[PDB]
């Protein structure tokens, strides 16, 4: 039996998921053969299975991606439009989050500073909180992030957004990456302990996360600074997870199965961490077709991709 992938992503995309591309490789799979195509653009000829990372919520791309999903209705995405929709909604994720029991920090997605109040003045939103924009995915402003230390740190919120309870966690995050059953996962720095001492709220950008190295005094411990400002509070590879006692193989494996249940994709990238390194993995992030900690084999991608659609 023969099956044909197409891999349908742009350049942008190509250059950081990619140490190298290839066009046609052909490979024998559990006695399937499978012919993948790379290409920038749609293909001419209907395949089996498209995979895709759809760069912009809107756009050229987008809309080409739902005409073709429409008119070709056999062809497999991976991922599709409706995934990627989901995906680019913090609001959406988390609630699938929730609806199938996967621990996350105490989550709310709001619409306005009153909501937001009633929430304070009720007791079940508990400060310190981080405000992440609903929308996700796609850009610069996705990961633009508020820390609210004081209720009086809320008057400059953007909404819609999610309020979500802020965890000290020792600067530690475990990121898992899924090509359906098949995971890669490491340990990254994350962001520092946070202390109450007055300030009512700092800013960062999680793609820009220099910006912590302006934070006024006291929001983050000496000890932190000293150990954290040589690189600029950067996103840093730390040792293996389960090494560090953060986890284990099968925790890895039962919460990424959970998710992609959850959310019914196989692309993608889980990030939790875990109070003071202890108890339950707390999911803080879940992204669809995600970096695979950058730069990575195209002949292992494509194969662990075969292996996934013949599941
Ligand atoms: N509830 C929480 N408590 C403490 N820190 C949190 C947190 N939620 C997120 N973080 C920190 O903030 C960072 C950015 O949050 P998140 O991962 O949700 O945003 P994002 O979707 O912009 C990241 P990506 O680039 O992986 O998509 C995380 O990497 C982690 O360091
Ligand atoms: O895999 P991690 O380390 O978690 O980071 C990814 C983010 O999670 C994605 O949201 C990024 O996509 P966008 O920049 O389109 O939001 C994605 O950008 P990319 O698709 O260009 O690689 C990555 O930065
Ligand atoms: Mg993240
Ligand atoms: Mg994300």
């Amino acid at each position: 039996q023969t099956v044909s992938l197409f891999i349908w992503l742009p350049e942008s995309k190509q250059k950081t998921l990619f140490i190298s591309t290839k066009n046609h490789t052909q490979f024998e799979l559990n006695n399937i053969i499978f012919d993948v195509t790379l290409s920038t653009e749609l293909p001419d000829k209907e395949p089996n299975a498209i995979i895709t990372k759809r760069t912009h919520p809107v756009g050229k791309m987008a809309d080409e991606m739902r005409k073709y999903e429409k008119d070709h209705p056999k062809v497999l995405f991976l991922e599709s439009s409706a995934i990627h929709d989901m995906m680019s909604s913090r609001e959406e994720i988390n609630a699938l989050l929730i609806k199938n029991n996967i621990p996350i920090p105490n989550s709310f997605s709001v619409k306005s500073k009153e909501e937001v109040i009633q929430l304070l003045q009720s007791k079940q939103l508990i400060l310190p909180f981080i405000v992440k924009p609903e929308n996700a995915q796609g850009t610069f402003n996705a990961h633009q992030m508020k820390i609210v230390l004081e209720q009086e740190g809320i008057d400059d919120i953007h909404f819609p957004c999610l309020c979500q309870h802020y965890i000290n966690h020792n600067n530690k995050i475990v990121k898992v990456f899924c090509i359906g059953n098949t995971l890669k996962w490491q340990t990254r720095t994350s962001l520092p302990n946070v202390h109450r001492c007055g300030i009512k709220s700092v800013d960062f950008n999680n793609q820009h996360l220099e910006d912590i190295l302006s934070w006024p005094e006291g929001v983050i411990d000496k000890q932190d600074i000293i150990e954290n400002s040589a690189n600029r509070f950067g996103s840093k590879i730390l040792e293996d997870p389960i090494l560090l006692n953060l986890t284990s193989e099968a925790e890895m494996r039962d919460l990424a199965y959970k998710v992609r249940c959850a959310l019914g994709v196989q692309l993608c990238g889980i990030d939790f961490i875990k109070e003071n390194e202890q108890g339950n993995p707390l999911v803080v992030d879940v992204n669809v077709f995600p970096s695979y900690g950058g730069k990575v084999d195209f002949d292992w991608f494509v194969e662990k991709v075969a292996l996934c659609y013949t599941e």
